[PDB]
């Protein structure tokens, strides 16, 4: 059955419900983010409204083919009208046509869905700075104080300097970087434009790639893995036999490879720096795991929350656990309290 935490009160509206058939009283199914675990359900078979942005809308179509007659794409930061409710979609800071969802209740209740989110201060000057939120459904994810990771941009410096010195030292290295969803694409295509090379990948991840509106694509992203030396592979391939297996079959064009896992979080983070960073070796092979998160910190999502001040917060992350519900709510009245309320 669908969670209290996937429904909308007041309204006839889920968010990212749509493992759990069809919901009793649901007129509009609201879709956050192609990923996964909020879209496991959805098919060409699915015949009610969804609701989304457009880079959601296009992998829906193209990826999933629902049938474009039920895909409903918003556009962002404009205030539009769904089954007699006003709602804003605003950028999640998350994957690839992520939102957060701001929805106007008829009783004037105002409530705030972040669907997944990385915080942000330019969320402070969104049009969420414009009335007070009353509910909050939150992605607490890494709602804990030991989940400290860089900036996104610190993250990024690392991986393109360790790249460009390997490559420069032996030209005949490979760099290959693990994927299995959208985000985090920044990873890749930073790597590849400091090398002066396209990113090779599968025809399906290709495709994929081509439905996110990024601009000047065609210009970085290929499938001819013969011209590319910076190649995307299944993260389940990222391990010394899978990486070994791929040399062979690139034959004799390289005789190293360096290669990246973009984790969110590793306990490393709770002792290292990011320039302290190293890999595990075995031979001529190299493995990195770098904390690229596309997740809210601790110290983030306090700081949002703060600065937000909505009276109630449900959680939408480890729910399922009493020591972990318990464990949130107590960070939420410290929060509360060092605010003033
Ligand atoms: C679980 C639940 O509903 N508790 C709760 C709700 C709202 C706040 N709001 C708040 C936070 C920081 C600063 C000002 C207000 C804090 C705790
Ligand atoms: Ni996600």
């Amino acid at each position: 059955t669908c969670p209290f935490y996937k429904k909308i009160p007041g309204t006839g509206f889920t968010v990212d419900a749509f493992q759990y058939g069809v919901v009793e009283g649901c007129t509009a199914y609201f879709l956050t983010h192609f990923h996964s675990d909020h879209y496991a359900g959805l098919s060409k078979h699915f015949t009610f409204p969804v609701y989304c942005s457009e880079i959601t809308g296009n992998l829906l179509k193209n990826k999933l083919h629902v049938q474009e007659q039920y895909i409903h794409p918003l556009p962002l930061d404009t205030e539009c009208i769904v089954n007699g409710v006003k709602v804003v979609l605003l950028d999640a800071n998350h994957c690839p046509g992520a939102v957060m969802i701001l929805f106007y209740l008829p009783n004037g209740t105002v409530i705030l869905h972040t669907g997944d989110f990385r915080a942000d201060p330019s969320m402070e000057r969104s049009l969420l700075a414009d009335q007070k939120v009353h509910m909050l459904y939150l992605d607490t994810t890494y709602c804990s104080p030991e989940y400290t990771f860089p900036s996104q941009q610190e993250v990024i410096r690392f991986a393109i300097n360790t790249a460009f010195e390997a490559v420069t030292l032996n030209p005949h290295a490979l760099v290959v970087c693990g994927t299995y969803s959208i985000g985090k694409e920044k990873v890749f295509l930073a790597i590849a434009d400091v090398l002066g090379s396209k990113v090779g990948m599968s025809q399906e991840k290709y495709k994929t790639l081509q439905c996110l509106n990024i601009p000047e694509i065609n210009s970085l992203i290929t499938t001819d893995m013969c011209s590319s030396l910076v190649h995307l592979l299944p993260m389940m391939q990222i391990n010394f036999k899978g990486l070994q297996s791929h040399l062979k079959k690139c034959g004799g064009k390289y005789n190293q490879i360096l290669a990246f896992r973009p984790t969110g979080w590793t306990h490393s983070n709770k002792f290292t720096r990011i320039a302290d960073v190293i890999p595990q070796t075995k031979g001529n092979i190299s493995i990195y795991g770098i904390p690229y998160s596309e997740h809210s910190s601790y110290l983030e999502m306090k700081r949002f929350v703060q600065w937000l001040k909505p009276q109630k917060i449900i959680p939408t992350v480890n729910v399922g656990t009493w020591k972990s519900r318990s464990t949130m709510e107590k960070y939420f009245r410290e929060w509360k309290l060092e605010a003033g309320y």
